[PDB]
């Protein structure tokens, strides 16, 4: 079994879960108590990063350690795209996942982190199938839609989810002789394209992220065929986080049960 | 059956649907003689004024409005957000408006409304839009107009566009209908059904900017089956009497004497 | 049960066949003896139309009757696009199929013939799935690629075959909720799009046409998923049409047998 | 055959000249002058350019006559994308198929799926990305497209230099930057890495297009090609029998200017 | 001799150069282990924030900083302002940075640095720029980056551009180097010297936006000989410990465990 396939298997254990952005140990315990499958440690949530500006970097290791010691579920953390030394530091803290994240300030305009040089799994974002496969070829063990972080607006995540899944479906019936050109037009490595055609799905876990604000948003992503969701700003920037976090966890667990979605949405407060 | 939902929506023909935000408003609308109410948390004029993401309303406040009236209760879902619509159906309301006044959720696809048991309303700007919404499962169509402005001009453009093309279609050479359907980017079979009926195959309401009884009666005389009014009532001085005035204007849209009576001293519009 | 279903069913008999353009009863006899499934009677073959210019119309009923009397296989004839009276005339002659053909001079730039008003089946051309479905809804019982007629160059027919079958394969697997927008973007009738999605193929017989010059060209169209091929100029604008006609019939029959394809290509004389 | 077995067959053409021929008479001259293979076609590229018309696979009959006339390997052209023309050629029993841009393009968007065949293919290219895409489709040998039928080596020199230049760029490139380089070449990443590891093209690489003189042929070899194609330059000149030997000797002794002089002296009218 | 100045600058390989504004800061920088200090009156982030014309610093304040430390002292002169550089040399400092962070003084020409006894630093964005600066007499090169922002992205682009072209040059066919020098608009002889050495013929530091120890170590792993830090230290909470942290990160740029230690609880960056 390859070290990459082992990393792919680790991320498969989050299948069906919700990953919540947290900024302190208290928020972390709330997220775990509600049933988050993992927490994303950061010092400014995406809606704050947008509203404030300035350079957004890797979080201080000290605060990430506090979150790591406050929960038993997996802890992720963001590194800037291309900042392989920030990833080296996060890996040395002993967290479980690195998100090479477009919500932080781009560090390398032309290249991402070479993720195969690391032991621990990476998440990367994408807007289309070609981007996803390029990130995977670089070593991402898990893929999320980029969406539009910090807006509470689901429209871009829906577009990205549909783009990726729609091109996957196209790929399944496609004449094999046409797959070479299709790989060229996606600027994607052909072997990952054929692997995707063999599986009928993305070769790694695919979560939705960016703008998921409500239980209905979360279940919509799942019915569009994601394996889980990230929620960052939509929980703690609301008036009632500890109850809304549970509602979104419930909505991902029972995403095809409208009676359940009604119950968890009722009197949930201002989003 | 789609034809059952289409027939259900015919009960609204001749009525006014009013946007409401609480049980107090919902009763006023029912008292004035509204044929249905549209539950939401933010009226369209406040959505345009404040901005932000506008979504489906809290199930709780919709339940309150539902328990407070006997007339049918509608609610809005974002375009393409079929799970918001699943929740609305599970609340037990009567109609879902897949609404352009809320923030778009899917830029490329609307809800597959045939997957639902309860009827949908959709907006349109022209006959091709209306027909595509209907083929998707809309049981009722409203003009898009320009919600929140109190300005009737876009609703007039959309009404005239839909009815004008239906009137053109009615007399068109049969052989030319294939090309007409292509140019409308509308399904040919619904186009011929429209040609044979000589009107839209579902109930067609006016919406967007209806501010006065005269606006409401104008939409009726242009050939609509009814009108929506959201901001025009509850963004004005006296909504309780302005609501009844619009109901009267729709019921008596060809009686100028009646329109004068309900317009006189009506106060101040939005 | 429906009369359109009957016409669609009738054209099933051409599956696996070659349809040859002919300009006289002698060419028709050669086409039938070589194994054509049908002949297409016209006064000028597409390569001559292309080279000479002038207005190209329906052929004289007299020469169409002569071809109809010379063979027992079905006889087709071309009408100009939109010329429903040329089609009335051809139907009244008693031929078996009308091809509303882009190879003749366009008669109506905005409308095709309303083919459901007719008793006999029509063939129409297309370049993509939207065109195909629009022709079908107008009443075409059978579809062919447009290709590029009269050139002996298959590049456009390959593009059209791959475009139609490629979109059909995309449609087959598509999320149902997305098919409405797909139909909008094809400018195609939604119900025919959904029918195409359920079958996994075009609801009617689908032939390749335009530029098929060699046995290898014809077998290539069959391997790309066509039901048969039209050949006009490739056969009679060449050195030995009687032998080349045989070879293209055999190539379509044996399209997946390279040893056979070698046999019928070998020493076949100059192509167009 | 396995891909490596096909790559091995083309390797034994190293250091040779492949000559276009139109009859058994031209075929024997080519073999007797020391050609390493002959390319069977019914019109040389200089005549296809001049006369126009659709250019297709040659008649199996004439290909067979050439195949019997010589003992060296026999190649033939198929139009790009015309996989049935390639099925016929393979069934005739020749040794290589050239999926050739000098014939009329049959499929504008896709090349033949060359892995579906037993016998090796040659494909043309103008740059490294093109070469690697053809290889991934199954070509076992690459030639520069050059500019066929003009007797002008300028395009062939550009293509040789572009391919070899980008190969040289690969050798010292940072490993992390190779993913973006593969994207920019629109080429599959693993063949880019293979090219990086070999320091050369993963298949035999010949020059073709406008080779008219011994000096042109030795020039292509000195720029680092494994061999050359010559079509028009030989049998569209004054003495082809002697010019053919002179070009064979120039490729065998491409670094001996004294020999290059001897075979150029009094060689007659080039095309 | 140019080669004497080039050799002098090699003593800085492996170090951090810190911008300072007084003797207090200068000592802190020396205490933390800086290899040199860059005296100026306004740090780059304040130049971008306040505007105005930015010139050579007062000789007096440079003298104070010079008398306060033993490590080499650099100072900035405006690009093309060879008389500002004459004054800096006459003060007796160790290095002049012909600096793009100060207001340009000559749009078309840099200083003829070979006319000077003491070594110069110049910025660059690509290999052609570096080589032209070196031919003019620069004994040391830094990336231009984007000074004052705390953002590493332009420095990464410039480092990768310089090193990537050097790596391309190393393996290039000799015959193609003439055209390569033309396209770089760089002197051919320095290009071949670079090709033969396989690296820049002078010390190459990173500068512009280095805010954290991780940024500093990233520049080193990309192949720089050292780093400049101006605003990143003395526009933050605790500069005395952040300064030592960056020194440690440069000295131990391949030890992730060390980078964690010096980054932990480091406070708040600019
Ligand atoms: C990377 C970060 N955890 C993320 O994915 C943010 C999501 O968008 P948001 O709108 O903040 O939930
Ligand atoms: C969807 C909503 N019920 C509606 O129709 C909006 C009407 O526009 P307004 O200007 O608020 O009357
Ligand atoms: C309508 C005509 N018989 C046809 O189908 C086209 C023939 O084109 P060609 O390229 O001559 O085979
Ligand atoms: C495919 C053909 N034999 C070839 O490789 C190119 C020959 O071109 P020319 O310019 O005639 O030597
Ligand atoms: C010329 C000055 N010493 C310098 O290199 C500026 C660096 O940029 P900063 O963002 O202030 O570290």
């Amino acid at each position: 079994k390859s070290p990459f396939s082992v990393k792919v298997g680790l991320a498969q254990m989050l299948r069906g879960g919700v990953i919540m952005d947290v900024v302190n140990a208290e928020q972390a315990r709330i997220a775990e108590e509600a049933g988050a499958c993992a927490v994303m440690a950061l010092e400014r949530v995406p809606a704050d990063i947008r509203a404030q500006g300035g350079v957004a970097r890797m979080s201080d290791p000290q605060m990430i350690k506090e979150i790591k010691q406050a929960v038993t579920i997996p802890v992720m953390a963001k590194a800037r795209i291309g900042h392989f030394v920030e990833a080296q530091i996060l890996e040395a803290i002993g967290i479980d996942y690195i998100d090479e994240s477009e919500v932080l300030t781009l560090a390398d305009e032309d290249h991402h982190i070479n993720k195969h040089n690391f032991r621990i799994p990476f998440v990367c974002g994408c807007r289309n199938l070609g981007e996803a496969l390029r990130r995977i070829r670089e070593g991402a063990a898990m893929i999320r839609t980029r969406g539009e972080a910090g807006t509470g607006n689901i429209i871009e995540a829906v577009r990205h989810v549909r783009s990726v899944n729609g091109d996957i479906r196209v790929l399944r019936n496609m004449d094999d002789d046409e797959v070479f050109t299709f790989a060229k037009k996606l600027a994607a490595p052909y072997d990952l394209v054929m692997q995707t055609k063999q599986l009928g799905r993305l070769p790694v876990v695919q979560f939705a992220a960016g703008g998921v604000a409500t239980p209905a948003d979360a279940a919509l992503m799942m019915q569009l065929g994601c394996d889980g969701v990230f929620v960052g700003s939509g929980i703690f920037k609301s008036g009632d986080p500890a109850r809304r976090a549970r509602a979104i966890v419930q909505a991902v667990t029972h995403y095809s049960d409208p009676e359940m979605l009604v119950e968890v949405s009722c009197g949930l407060g201002e989003a």
